RNA sequence: AUGAGGAUUACCCAU
RNA sequence: AUGAGGAUUACCCAU
RNA sequence: UGAGGAUUACCCA
RNA sequence: UGAGGAUUACCCA
């Protein structure tokens, strides 16, 4: 097919809208960048490796930037103050078929969709309670 | 009141849905599982920790379960004839405003969003090109 | 441009058609693998390196499934249930141009074109007389 | 019957092509050689062992010329600038079908048809990108 | 929708011009030369580092050879007689804008525009005075 | 004939223009800069020297400075976040003419020519994909 | 703390 | 990391 | 190097 | 066994 191309990260209907596109594909290591300094924008890489005998695993990271105060294309430090990173690692037998995978998906989905415990905590600082 | 609360991990129209609800928070691990034997069900959990001074590290963990049922001896036991494994850490600075927050969420929701590269891959056992 | 992209395995007309698509290329080994179950999945695999001072020499591997199921426990799972596997390795001098190169795949097209003594007695369990 | 015969090994239309015929069958490795001197010759051979209890291995072999002419103390001999060598080994385990293989010629077919990957680097002094 | 394309190195108005093209991207460096063997043909390569915590480094190496034919043992070889090697390294700080990044390729350029300074010394044997 | 003047570094068409001009010759090295405070001015600086035996070296470095947010005059640090820095290595065996090196410098004109793979590259914070 | 480190998975490994 | 350090050139050298 | 083996980018002489 | 080398049915770990 090839989908190494580029796509909508953050949805804001339209107006506002943060599309990520291909930076680079230096080892395997899929890459997209919003439209910005590397300092202040948004990062999403992605891989696969076999890490061992029935095991496969893709390895996806993202980086987003704090966008309270902050100043378009200027020098923010410390560096560790304005950005979130998150990793994730997602590890799935080879006798997984596709049909396993697409569950797989769904889940993953799932777990993130609007109005969840998960993605409501995080948006508002908080934790389980 | 409390996000600690049931919800549905893999949604298949109302008909086939996974399920999941809060089953344990000892040691500030939030736990839930699926209406299976502990033996097959979903698992997903979640803690949160101020990782330094100045970040909060959020640990989430998924476990997607092949069910099966094994003649161990004779007898049958209902089992898991493989696992898929989801883990995902986030560092997020104490910086970060609810709204800087909800940008992240935001990104990890459009970012396995069906049709998008990464869920694409995964769904079809390829890597991305 | 790319040539690391998805290609056409075996070609059984327009139906049954084996595709591998890329999935890896970590440490300048580029990997293929045909979509489902890694256990059954086809996998090819191609490097390039500049063996001495005068060679630069490829080296490719193809591994052929025999789909089967596994029963075990009453537990079946999607395996292989042996595999055939083919290793080439290919120099080529740093003198030769690009009609050297051509020639030299003519070669190797020829020697595995249909009806010709190679493939006819590997088509049949047989070996040359 | 009889497979040890001689055959095209570069189809370049009908003229010009390289046709390689019957020169020994020694200690069970038949060996092909295209006519004129056997210094400027191709050179092609085949041998089929058994590896092990399951195991049936191939081993080809082919030699592609850049014939050119060696002047030394006004004495001129046909010979090769340098040669290209081809080595490959399929393995195939003795369950394998007669339809088994048939796949497997294919797929080796495939690996190497005009515009695929593979041939495409190797013809243009290139590798995977 | 990729900028690993082909393009001309140098150019003598359509007739002559020594155009390169992609040829490698094993290591995360990117390959390209020209239509020759590979002991005769132009090399361009190129790789991106995060040479550190808050800098990117791109490596640059560029290989102009002179062409020739060298009769070694009675045999001609195609070979080049010498190399001229460009390398340029290149180190922007993560908190440069697309802009900012701009105005170091619109420099680079501006730098050897014909007529400037240092392509007239480079281009006439001589040192600047 | 006298190349060392000043001449424009950055071209945007008049208005906006870099120019770059004298400001230093100690030791051989010639240096232009632009009419800014050294830390936020545009600086060139150029040498020949003869590496090795059968090799001449022209060392040239470019200093480029950080626009965006900049304020004019201002005292900003840290300086590596401010600025990029450029630095070729030109290797030329003394067996190359003036012909041979018009080419050399062609070569780099067209290696960064506008709209080509690398300054694409560059001008958008990205690698090669 | 970091790892496109591993797992039988709230554990283990390396620097 | 730095070098107006070297190369047969994605390597090597010194601090 | 190998008409060396394989559990196929691993291991043997 | 080897994305080990070759002067290609040879030789190295």
């Amino acid at each position: 097919a090839s989908n190494f191309t580029q796509f909508v990260l953050v949805d804001n209907g339209g107006t506002g809208d943060v599309t990520v596109a291909p930076s680079n594909f230096a080892n395997g290591v899929a890459e997209w960048i919003s439209s910005n300094s590397r300092s202040q924008a948004y990062k999403v890489t992605c891989s696969v490796r076999q890490s061992s005998a029935q095991n496969r695993k893709y390895t996806i990271k993202v980086e987003v930037p704090k966008v309270a105060t902050q100043t378009v294309g200027g020098v923010e430090l410390p560096v560790a103050a304005w950005r979130s990173y998150l990793a994730m690692e997602l590890t799935i037998p080879i006798f997984a078929t596709n049909s396993d995978c697409e569950l797989i998906v769904k889940a993953m989905q799932g777990l993130l969709k609007d109005g969840n415990p998960i993605p409501s905590a995080i948006a508002a600082n908080s934790g389980i309670y």
